[PDB]
C-alpha cells in the first residue's frame, strides 16, 4: 500500500512490511527473509 | 524529466530494486529472491 499508510520494517526502514513470517508468527519484510533475522524461516507474502 | 526515484522491479511493482543478484549479474528485487526468479541464487544488498 500507499507510502504513510504502510508500515515500514524497523530494521529496513525503506522496506514496507510484506511478507508473513509462518514459522515466528509475524508480520516482517522481505530483507528480513534474505539477509536477516528469518532467513531460515517459512514465510508467505502478506499479498497486493 | 523528474527527479531521481527509486527504479521498481517489473515483477512485483510495489517493490524497489534493492538487492545484486552476484549469480546472474543483474540488479533485482528481494520479493524475486523470495518467491521469484531469483530464489535459487546468491545475493547481496545494494545498501
Ligand atoms: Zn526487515
Ligand atoms: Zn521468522
Ligand atoms: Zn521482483
Ligand atoms: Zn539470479
Amino acid at each position: 500500500g500507499a507510502m504513510g499508510s504502510h508500515p515500514m520494517c524497523k530494521e529496513h526502514e525503506d522496506e514496507k512490511i510484506n511478507i508473513y513470517c509462518l514459522t515466528c508468527e509475524v508480520p516482517t519484510c522481505s530483507m528480513c527473509k534474505v539477509f536477516g533475522i528469518h532467513k531460515a524461516c517459512e514465510v508467505a507474502p502478506l499479498q497486493s
